[PDB]
This record gives structure tokens, C-alpha cells and sequence, in this order.
């Protein structure tokens, strides 16, 4: 039943690759969330949040990775694939993951405010939608949560500078 | 509380425009669902399902329309906008609609199998996500449901021809 296509070291490698995607968003002053989609032990799609830069509301890490994975495979179906994402996917991405037919998802830290996999909803395991995704969580959670904390602190600092310049 | 930026005739015009988008998908042998996003009485985004053609799993009508609307406005935020879609948005699109901050959504026929607005979930009015979208349904439902029925019949016919050619 429970599948294990990759060792813990392999999984760690992939999540760290997603964290590197996460760093791209951070550097661009955006929610530091990264994602990588793997097929046969090879990453076929990468993504990071880029809503502000792209001016696209759907441009979350998972969506970018899915588009890349589909392009790579030249198919909207992403069977026998594993998706690694630093933070629990929101409702939109969860729905997208189900539509892509991705059977395996591994995320780092949970998303208590917008989480659609375990937190607010359980879209990837919902029988009505018949999504039967094997979900794993906790992989490098500390790091995934840490870069997010860095983002928020930097955000307050940027907001403080802006407030100062507007004033006088 | 309840807003009415457009008359019933204006709404009908926009849904018919979404039905025209729906016809594009039908012609390409895809789920005939169309969508239009309106701002200040003007359509700023159009979309239709094109998963098979684009090989993109997220390429539903609403997603295509949102990307177009964001591009038009050069902003991921789609405030003071109204989205018209022939069929009740699925979970992915509903989530996307919430992320775009679209305050008004009008759909034709309901989606009893994958509906994320009223059928399976109520994402657009979920307090946890604080989405406070004004939802209207039923606009030209008969037509929206009709073109879908046409799609399924044509699908069976295409499947029958394919079965015949494979055989002998
Ligand atoms: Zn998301
Ligand atoms: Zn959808």
C-alpha cells in the first residue's frame, strides 16, 4: 500500500532542492515557498512563489512546478510522480495536484492558515474527488518554517523603512 | 450588502460570451466550459478548458481567464471584478478565484462531481480563508448544461469510431 520510491536521503535531497527554489522567492521579497516534482528519481519540474513578480494570482510554487513538469512530459498527466513542497499546499494547489494525477506529495511545514491538505481541508485524500494521494509531511520542516520566519521579519523591516521615507 | 453592478441583460451578455469560449473547447474535443472576467463593464480576461491541447493540468477556463485578467491589469489583484463561468468552478479554480481577490462570481450550471463553490465544497464563502465572494448561479444554466451534454455524446461517438478502427 504505502509506497517508498525514494530513500530518506533522496527525499532530503529533493526537499533541499525545493528549499533552493524557496530562496529565489525570498531574494525577490516574496513568500519563500519552493517546489520540485520528481519522476523516476529525476526532477522534471521546479517552482517558487512569484505572484508579485509575475502579477499572476495563481503563481504559487506548486503551480509553476506543475506547468514545468507537464511541459517536460508533454502531458497533463503526471503519474508515478512525487511532489516536494516546503509548505503544505493551499486549496488551489491541492486541487491542481489532484488534477495532475500526482500520486505522491511530501511537504515540510504545515500551513495552518491556508493549508488544503491537512490544515483547513483534506483535498488530496478526499474520496468525493477520489484523489488517492499518499501524503508525507515534516521533511525538513524546521528549515521550511525558518525561511518563512526570515521573510516575515524582513517584511517588517521593509515596511519600517517605507514608513520612514514616506513620512520625511 | 448584495451588489448589482450589472443588469440581467448585461450579465446574460457576459455569460453568452463565456459560452462562446465554451464552444472553443467543444470544437477541440475538450470539456466545453468557458469563462470571462469583467471589470467596469468590460471583459478583461477570457478562458476555456484546454488541458489536452496545452498538456497543462491547470488549464481550466477560469485559470486561463485569470491569467489574462492579471496580464491586462498588470496586477495579481482582481478587485471590483466579476467572473462569469458556464459551470461551477472546481476546487482548484475556486482557490484561484479567492487568491485573485475576485469579489463576484456568477456561474451557470452546477458541478455535482467536482464543484468547489456549492457542490462538494464552499471555498468562495469559507470564513477560514476569509473569502467573502458574492456568488450567483443559474445564469443560462440550460445552455451551459446542454453544450456539456453535446460533449459527452460526441465523446461516445469518437470512442465508438476509435474502437472500430482498432478492431479492423
Ligand atoms: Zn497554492
Ligand atoms: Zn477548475
Amino acid at each position: 500500500s504505502f509506497l517508498m520510491p525514494y530513500s530518506l536521503e533522496e527525499q532530503t535531497y529533493f526537499m533541499q532542492e525545493a528549499l533552493k527554489e524557496s530562496e529565489k522567492s525570498l531574494q525577490k521579497a516574496e513568500i519563500p515557498i519552493g517546489c520540485v516534482i520528481v519522476k523516476d528519481g529525476e526532477i522534471i519540474g521546479r517552482g517558487h512563489n512569484a505572484r508579485e513578480e509575475s502579477n499572476q494570482a495563481i503563481m504559487h510554487a506548486e503551480m509553476m512546478a506543475i506547468n514545468e513538469a507537464n511541459a517536460h512530459e508533454g502531458n497533463w498527466r503526471l503519474l508515478d510522480t512525487t511532489l516536494f513542497v516546503t509548505i503544505e499546499p493551499c486549496v488551489m494547489c491541492s486541487g491542481a495536484i489532484g488534477l495532475a494525477r500526482i500520486p505522491h506529495v511530501i511537504y515540510g511545514a504545515s500551513n495552518q492558515k491556508f493549508g488544503g491538505v491537512d490544515s483547513l481541508y483534506q483535498i488530496l485524500t478526499d474520496e468525493r474527488l477520489n484523489h488517492r494521494v499518499q501524503v508525507e509531511r515534516g521533511l525538513l520542516a524546521a528549515d521550511c518554517a525558518n525561511i518563512m520566519q526570515t521573510f516575515f521579519r524582513q517584511g517588517r523591516e521593509r515596511k519600517k523603512i517605507a514608513k520612514h521615507l514616506i513620512k520625511e
